[PDB]
C-alpha cells in the first residue's frame, strides 16, 4: 500500500490544478489518470471547440470581403485541414501538462481507479492499491445520450464528442438540445456550411440566461441561416439508404402535435446534457453520497460526507467550467496544505461566454432572479441595442445587447449581459468590477474607451 | 446682443456634450460651429480611423485564410470603394449630431466665432454679437506641420487630415512621427499593402508609454513589415519626376550622422504633433491666459483665468482623447446648472487603446512612473507573454504582453499594460476595476474566462 499526501483520482481540469498548488505547497501527490491529461476541457472541450469557433468566425468574416474593398474570396472550406492542425495542438499541449507534472514531483498513476472496501479509504488501480489521508475525486462528466428504449435509434446519433471525431464536414446535420453547447455546435456547422437545424423543446435556446439574451440568441441563429425547430423532439431514429432520417413531433402549444420526418442526415448530434462519470468507482463501498443523477454530493469546502474525501468539478454537477474546477482544486489545495480554513470557492459571480455568433458573456444575476432576490420596487435594468460599427459599410449585419442589471438605491450592479462582436474578451474585467461590488456611479465614472463596443457599458442612461 | 444660458464655442466632442447636458438641466444653451458637427473625431479622427483600421485588420485575416481551411483569397484592395462608404457614414453621423442638438433644443450659429473688445464677455459670429454669462471654449485643435524655414518642401506632405481625403491608396509612403497617430497611420497603409516606412527620432516608438509596449510595440511594426527608420528625420524635402525625394539624416549614437534620400514617395505624412485652435478668437481682447503653444491654462474646475469663460478638450492641451472632452464638457454641465460644486473630471486613470496591430490598451501608471511616485522598494509588477491561441494553426503570428503595475504591501492595482488580439474590447471594465481601487487579490479572486485573452490578466503569478 503505497502512501501519499493527496490522492487525485482525474487528470483534468480540476485534477491537475489542485494536484499542482498541493505540491507547490510541500504535499506528496499522485494523480490517477486513465485517458489522457488534460481531460475533458483539453481534448473534447473548451480547446478544439475554440479553434472550431476561430475557424467559423473566418467563415464569416471572409462574407464581408468584398464590402470592405476587397475581391469575393469563393470557396469551398476544407474539414481535414483544420481537423488535423486541431489534433496536432491538442497532443502537443497534453505533452505540456505531462511535463507540468513532472517538473513538479506529481506521480502519475495510469489506468482506471476505483476504491476499495478497505476501512482506511482506500484504491486500487491495476491491481495496486494506493491511499492518502486526503482523496480527491476529480473524474468530471460525459455526454448524455437516450436510451434506445425511449427513442429508437438514439444510438445512430453521435455526442460533442463525437463532433471531435468527425473527418468530413456533415452535409446535413442536426443538433437536438437547447443549451451552450447546443448553441455552440449548431453555430460551427452552420457557418462551415452544414445545412443545419436546432432542435429544441421550447421557443428558445439558453433558457436559464437572462431573457434578453436567450431571445437575442434564438434570432441570431435565425439570422445566420440555422433552422431552430421550436416545441420539437425527437421520436424515433432511422439508418436509411442515405443518411438518416428523424421522425419527430412539434406540439407548439394550442395547436395539434404534428409528426414530421426528416430525411437525409448525416449528422444527429445529442447535446441534452452531461452525466457524472462516478458510476465506476465503487463509491458505495465508502458510502460515499451522491444525487440520484450520480452526482457526489460536497459541502462549501468541497467536502464529501465521508473525512478526507472531497470532490470539485464536474462531478459534483455545479458550474459545469473549466475555470470553476480550477478555483475550487486551487482554493482546497490551500485549505489542506496551507491549513487557511477559510479556503473555498464563491460560487457566485462566475462569469460565462457561449461562443455563439456573436458571443454571449454574462456573469451574475439575470433580471428574474435579481427581481426574487430583492424585490421588484428594489431592481432596475439599463440596456442598449445597436448595430455595432463593424458593419457600417457591410450588407451582413449583427446586433449587441447589453443590459446591466442594479439592485438597490445604490444601484449595486447585480448582473451584466451582452450580446455581440467582441463579447468574448470584454467580459473579464467587467467580472472583476462586479465581484467587488461596483456600482453603476462607479461604471458611470469610469472614462470610455472610444470608438470601441465597450464603451456602451460605461455609458448606460 | 442676444443672450443665452450658455454660449459653446466649437461643434465637437466635447463642445457638443457639454451643451446637451447643459441643455437637459434647462439652460438655454447655443452651440457656434464654423464647420461641421462631429467635429474632428467624426470628421477626421476616431470614426473614419477605425472604419479604416477594421479595414486593415480584414486584410491581415485574410492572410491566414488559407491556414485555416480556406482556399487562398488573390488579391487587390480597392481603396475608392472603402473610402466612399467611409464618406457616407461619416454624413450619416453628421446629421445625426445635427438632429440631437435640434431635439434638445441647442441653438446652432453657424460661422466661426472671436471674442470682442466688450467688457461683458461677448462674441461676434458673421456681426452678429452673443453673449451668456457662461461661455465655452472648445474648438480643439489641429495638425501641426513643419515651417519651410527648417524644412524646406515640408508642404509637399500631408497631415492625418489629407490622410482622409486621399482617394488612391499611395505606393509608397513615408511617415514621420513616433506618436499614436504616426504609428496608426503606419499600421493601416502598410496591411493595405503600401510600402511604409515610419520615421522617428530615437529608436522606439511610443515612448511615453510603458516600457514594455514601446518595446512590443516597435517590434510588432517590424514583423508586419513596416520599416522603421530610427534616430532619423528630414532634412528635405523635393518634387521629383515622379513624386517626393525625402533627404534625411540618420544620427544614431555613437556613430556618424549619414545623410540618405528617399526617391519615388507618393505619399509624406507629418504625424508630429498637434496645435490648439486658438489663435483666431481673439483671446487677448480679454486677456485669457494662454501658455507658449497657444493652449488655453484652465483650472480643475476648467474654469479660465477670467469669471464664466472656460475651455475643455483638446485646446487645454492635456488628454487629447474625445471621451476626455465629453466626460469635462459633461462634468461641467452639471457644475455650472445643477449647482454640484464639487463636480468636475478626474484625470487619472483614464483609458487609452491603441489601434495598431495588435491594438494596445493602457490605464493609469508605467512602470517608471509607479517607481517614482511610490518608490522602487514598493513596486512590483507582473507580466506575461504568449501567443494567443488564434495562431496555434496560422503561420503568421503576433503576440500579446500583458503588464500589471502594483504598489504597497496590498499591491494595488495602479497600471494595466497590454498589446494583442482583443485587448481593444478587454480593456473597459479593467479600467473600471483600476479606477475603484482594486488591488491584485481583487483580480486574483475572479474566476477566470476559459479560453480567453482576457483570463491571462486574472491568473498572473
Ligand atoms: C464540448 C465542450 C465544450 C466546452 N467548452 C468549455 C469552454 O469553452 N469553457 C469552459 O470553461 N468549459 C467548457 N466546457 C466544460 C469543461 O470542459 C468542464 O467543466 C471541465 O473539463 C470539468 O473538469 P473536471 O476537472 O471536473 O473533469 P474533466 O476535465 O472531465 O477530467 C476528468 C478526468 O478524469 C479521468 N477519469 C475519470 N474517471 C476516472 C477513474 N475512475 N480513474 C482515473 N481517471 C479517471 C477522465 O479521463 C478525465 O481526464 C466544455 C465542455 C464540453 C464538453
Ligand atoms: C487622426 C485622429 C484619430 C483619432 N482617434 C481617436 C480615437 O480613436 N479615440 C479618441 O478618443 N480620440 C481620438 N482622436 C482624438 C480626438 O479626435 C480629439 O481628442 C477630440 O476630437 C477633441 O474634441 P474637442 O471637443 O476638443 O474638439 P474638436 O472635436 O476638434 O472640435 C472642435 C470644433 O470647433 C470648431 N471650431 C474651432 N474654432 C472655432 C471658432 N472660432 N468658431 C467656431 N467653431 C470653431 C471646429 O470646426 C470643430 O468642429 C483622434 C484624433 C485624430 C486627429
Ligand atoms: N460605441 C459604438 C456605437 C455607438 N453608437 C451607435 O451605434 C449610435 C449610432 S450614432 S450615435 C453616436 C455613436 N457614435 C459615434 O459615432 C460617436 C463618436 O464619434 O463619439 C455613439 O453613440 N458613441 C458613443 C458615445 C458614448 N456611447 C457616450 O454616451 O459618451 N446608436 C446608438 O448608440 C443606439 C441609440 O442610443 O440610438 C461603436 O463604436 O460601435
Ligand atoms: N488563455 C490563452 C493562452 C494561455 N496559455 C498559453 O498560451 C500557454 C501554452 S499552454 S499552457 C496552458 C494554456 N492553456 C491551455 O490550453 C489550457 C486550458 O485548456 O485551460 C493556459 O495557460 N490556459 C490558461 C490557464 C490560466 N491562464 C490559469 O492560471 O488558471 N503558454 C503560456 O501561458 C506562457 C507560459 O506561462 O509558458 C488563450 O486562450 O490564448
Amino acid at each position: 500500500v503505497a502512501s501519499y499526501d493527496y490522492l487525485v483520482i482525474g487528470g483534468g481540469s480540476g485534477g491537475l490544478a489542485s494536484a499542482r498548488r498541493a505540491a507547490e505547497l510541500g504535499a506528496r501527490a499522485a494523480v490517477v489518470e486513465s485517458h489522457k491529461l488534460g481531460g475533458t476541457c483539453v481534448n473534447v472541450g473548451c480547446v478544439p471547440k475554440k479553434v472550431m469557433w476561430n475557424t467559423a468566425v473566418h467563415s464569416e468574416f471572409m462574407h464581408d470581403h468584398a464590402d470592405y474593398g476587397f475581391p469575393s474570396c469563393e470557396g469551398k472550406f476544407n474539414w481535414r485541414v483544420i481537423k488535423e492542425k486541431r489534433d496536432a495542438y491538442v497532443s502537443r499541449l497534453n505533452a505540456i501538462y505531462q511535463n507540468n507534472l513532472t517538473k513538479s514531483h506529481i506521480e502519475i498513476i495510469r489506468g482506471h481507479a476505483a476504491f476499495t472496501s478497505d476501512p482506511k479509504p482506500t484504491i486500487e488501480v491495476s491491481g495496486k492499491k494506493y491511499t492518502a489521508p486526503h482523496i480527491l475525486i476529480a473524474t468530471g462528466g460525459m455526454p448524455s445520450t437516450p436510451h434506445e428504449s425511449q427513442i429508437p435509434g438514439a444510438s445512430l446519433g453521435i455526442t460533442s464528442d463525437g463532433f471531435f471525431q468527425l473527418e468530413e464536414l456533415p452535409g446535413r446535420s442536426v443538433i437536438v438540445g437547447a443549451g451552450y453547447i447546443a448553441v455552440e455546435m449548431a453555430g460551427i456547422l452552420s457557418a462551415l456550411g452544414s445545412k443545419t437545424s436546432l432542435m429544441i423543446r421550447h421557443d428558445k435556446v439558453l433558457r436559464s440566461f437572462d431573457s434578453m439574451i436567450s431571445t437575442n440568441c434564438t434570432e441570431e441563429l435565425e439570422n445566420a441561416g440555422v433552422e431552430v425547430l421550436k416545441f420539437s423532439q425527437v421520436k424515433e431514429v432511422k439508418k436509411t439508404l442515405s443518411g438518416l432520417e428523424v421522425s419527430m413531433v412539434t406540439a407548439v402549444p394550442g395547436r395539434l402535435p404534428v409528426m414530421t420526418m426528416i430525411p437525409d442526415v448525416d449528422c444527429l448530434l445529442w447535446a441534452i446534457g452531461r452525466v457524472p462519470n462516478t458510476k465506476d468507482l465503487s463509491l458505495n463501498k465508502l458510502g460515499i453520497q451522491t444525487d440520484d443523477k450520480g452526482h457526489i454530493i460536497v459541502d462549501e469546502f468541497q467536502n464529501t460526507n465521508v473525512k478526507g474525501i472531497y470532490a470539485v468539478g464536474d462531478v459534483c454537477g455545479k458550474a459545469l467550467l473549466t475555470p470553476v474546477a480550477i478555483a475550487a482544486g486551487r482554493k482546497l489545495a490551500h485549505r489542506l496544505f496551507e491549513y487557511k480554513e477559510d479556503s473555498k470557492l464563491d460560487y457566485n459571480n462566475i462569469p460565462t461566454v457561449v461562443f455563439s455568433h456573436p458571443p454571449i458573456g454574462t456573469v451574475g444575476l439575470t433580471e428574474d432572479e435579481a427581481i426574487h432576490k430583492y424585490g421588484i420596487e428594489n431592481v432596475k435594468t439599463y440596456s442598449t441595442s445597436f448595430t455595432p460599427m463593424y458593419h457600417a459599410v457591410t450588407k451582413r449585419k449583427t446586433k449587441c445587447v447589453m443590459k446591466m442589471v442594479c439592485a438597490n438605491k445604490e444601484e449595486k450592479v447585480v448582473g451584466i449581459h451582452m450580446q455581440g462582436l467582441g463579447c468574448d474578451e470584454m467580459l473579464q474585467g467587467f467580472a472583476v468590477a462586479v465581484k467587488m461590488g461596483a456600482t453603476k456611479a462607479d461604471f458611470d465614472n469610469t472614462v470610455a474607451i472610444h470608438p470601441t463596443s465597450s464603451e456602451e457599458l460605461v455609458t448606460l442612461r
